[PDB]
């Protein structure tokens, strides 16, 4: 029938839809407000369409203007994480296909979802305050009104004041700067998007940026402090966008900037159009971490040109941004280091179907979020059951050139569409017409509708995955009489790729003795290495191994950033550690009216805080 969008209380597609929003407002960091107009350029998709409904998440409404008149509006109770719905009475009847403009004053509320306001001591600098939104999933309707689906696409025009010592950017092209005239010492941003986006996409950060060009179309942006660090990290960009391009077909959105958020984003990055966000986690300064930015870069065909219909396709996003995002590594540094990501993405699976358990709905790759907020269901599962139902396939219909051939055909066919599991699948079908009997041969119900891992496991090369398993075997196994062998020189010729992979095969079977994790440290000197995700990995191996020292570090890492990949296990570990847990519940309490509000909510949940 209809597939609903259940995590939308506005309108759906199918009555009417946005095809333009004219924002208009400005940034008061001393209110931690945005106040302004939202301009809804809106198509009705039926006859007679007298009203719609938009989704809104505490926000004031001042008014509501249709042609320059005030109009009728009400907005229902809230619904929980979801918002509270606005009913708009047009003051004339739609019929089919017919346009609206509808302008809205609103302003945000300073507890908005999708904002983190930071004072300066939370900055780099010290000396200006600092704003940046998170959208996705459902978190525009708490800067805006809107559709907040995915299955609506629309292109936009932003106006936006700030301090004029500060610095404006959107995902969106930029469209020049200018003195505010209305009233000075604050200045106008313009921005253009004219490539129709789903509402998640809409991006904003407000200050003090300074930025280096590292690319034909793209500048790293971040405060004065990590500019340097960041050009030298992601200098690899604009050769991994020109691998994408010749995988998914043309980039259409111009530019590809990045932008390095404070520590406490939320993400390792965010797909933003012409502006991708990064966690500065990434700034490993060694380039390592390079492959977030392959994956971001992947959106730009995957996720932000062929969109999921609905979060309950949310796989559709990441499954194949996971898949061209290893297709770039591989291009860069060898097949067997794809084959060797994609092990570890198995791996991570493993970990997520471990933690949620066999049975649990959300290891399903097509879900049902009814009644579940999105931020709650978030995991590992659609990024790495997806990749291995894309990396299934490859295999089995002939390889990667045969699959990436698809691949493209399939970003060309639903190019500027928000699609359903269905739509791709009944392509997949069209693609490979002349090896239906080999499709038909896929469980494509326990596939897309079991829980727990995959009915099949691909094959992967395990060229560099052999020495992880030999060194994290060694240690699991361990004796009294090994502890004198294990030898700095055991890492001699290990990539930083393959210590992190080592460490994430020794926490699989965690917890080690005491003994061995100290020997661990006094060995190779882990407690050293600044990779997040290598220190990650450790840290969480020590705290399960129940090693009192290195509560500080955990406790340390955990609140000195905030990619929610790092500091939800970590509080969750310190949490599960006797000696820990007082202090972890502490230190979350001390912290959680400077965290972003989502991390915060999770952790609090995470903790049984409340
Ligand atoms: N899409 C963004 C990340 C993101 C941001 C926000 C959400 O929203 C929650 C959600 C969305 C849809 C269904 C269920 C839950 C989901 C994913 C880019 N991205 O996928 C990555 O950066 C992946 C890297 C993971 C590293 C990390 O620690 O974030
Ligand atoms: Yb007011
Ligand atoms: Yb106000
Ligand atoms: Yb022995
Ligand atoms: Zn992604």
């Amino acid at each position: 029938p209809e597939i609903v969008d259940t995590c939308s209380l506005a309108s759906p597609a199918s009555v009417c839809r946005t095809k333009h929003l004219h924002l208009r407002c400005s940034v008061d960091f001393t209110r931690r407000t945005l106040t302004g107009t939202a301009a809804l350029t809106v198509q009705s998709q039926e006859d007679n369409l007298r009203s719609l409904v938009l989704d809104t998440k505490d926000l004031t409404i001042e008014k509501v203007v249709i042609n320059g008149q005030e109009v009728k509006y009400a907005l229902g109770e809230r619904q929980s994480y979801k918002g509270s719905p606005m009913e708009i009475s047009l003051p004339i009847a739609l019929s089919k296909n017919q346009e609206i403009v509808i302008e809205i004053s609103f302003e945000t509320s300073p507890k908005s979802s999708a904002l983190q306001w930071l004072t300066p001591e939370q900055t780099s600098g010290k000396e200006h305050p600092y704003l940046f939104s998170q959208c996705q999933a459902i978190h525009c309707r708490a800067i805006l009104p809107c559709q907040d689906t995915p299955s609506v696409k629309l292109t936009y025009t932003a106006e936006v004041s700030v301090p004029k010592e500060l610095v404006a950017l959107m995902s969106a092209i930029r469209d020049g700067e200018t003195p505010d005239p209305e009233d000075p010492s604050r200045k106008i941003y313009k921005f253009i998007q004219k490539v129709p986006i789903p509402c998640y996409l809409i991006a904003l950060v407000v200050g003090a940026l300074e930025s280096r060009q590292i690319g034909p179309r793209t500048l790293v942006w971040s405060e004065k402090e990590q500019v340097e660090k960041s050009a030298y990290e992601f200098s690899e960009t604009e050769s991994m966008l020109k691998i994408a391009e010749d995988l998914g077909g043309p980039y259409v959105w111009g530019q590809y900037d990045l932008l390095v958020l404070p520590p406490s984003f939320p993400y390792g990055g965010m797909e933003n159009p012409c502006l991708t966000f990064v966690t500065p986690t990434l700034l490993a300064g060694d380039k390592s971490l390079s492959n977030v930015i392959a994956h971001e870069i992947s959106h730009s065909w995957t996720g932000n040109l062929v969109t999921n219909k609905t979060w309950d396709h949310f796989w559709l996003n990441e499954g194949h941004t996971v898949y061209l995002e290893r297709h770039i590594c591989g291009r860069l540094f060898g097949e067997k280091f794809r084959h060797f990501n994609a092990l570890g993405g198995w791996g991570e699976l493993q970990n997520s179907v471990k933690t949620f358990g066999e049975t649990h709905p959300f290891t399903k790759l097509v879900v049902d979020l009814t009644d579940i907020d999105p931020d709650v269901a978030y995991s590992s599962v659609p990024y790495e059951k997806g990749f291995a139902l894309l990396f299934y396939l490859e295999q089995l219909l002939g390889g990667p050139e045969i699959f990436l051939g698809f691949l493209k055909a399939y970003v060309e066919k639903f190019s500027y569409k928000s699609i359903t599991t269905d739509d791709w699948k009944d392509f997949l079908y069209s693609y490979f017409k002349d090896k239906v009997d080999v499709l038909n041969q896929v469980d494509w119900n326990a596939w897309l509708y079991s829980p727990g891992l995959p009915p099949i496991k691909p094959n992967y090369d395990m060229t560099l995955t052999n020495a992880c398993i030999a060194l994290s075997q060694r240690w699991i196994t361990a004796k009294e009489d090994d502890l004198n062998s294990f030898n700095a020189t055991d890492l001699k010729d290990l990539s930083s790729h393959q210590l992190n992979e080592f460490l994430a095969q020794t926490l699989q079977r965690a917890p080690l003795p005491l003994g061995h994790i100290k020997r661990m440290q006094e060995v190779y000197n882990f407690n050293a290495i600044n990779n997040s995700e290598i220190r990650f990995r450790w840290l969480r191996l020590c705290i399960q191994s129940k090693w009192e020292d290195a509560i500080p570090l955990a406790l340390k890492m955990a609140t000195e950033q905030g990619r929610m990949k790092f500091t939800r296990p970590l509080f969750k570990d310190l949490a599960a550690f006797d000696k820990s847990h007082d202090q972890a519940v502490r230190t979350y309490q001390e912290h959680k009216a400077s965290m972003h509000p989502v991390t915060a909510m999770l952790v609090g949940k995470d903790l049984k805080v409340d």
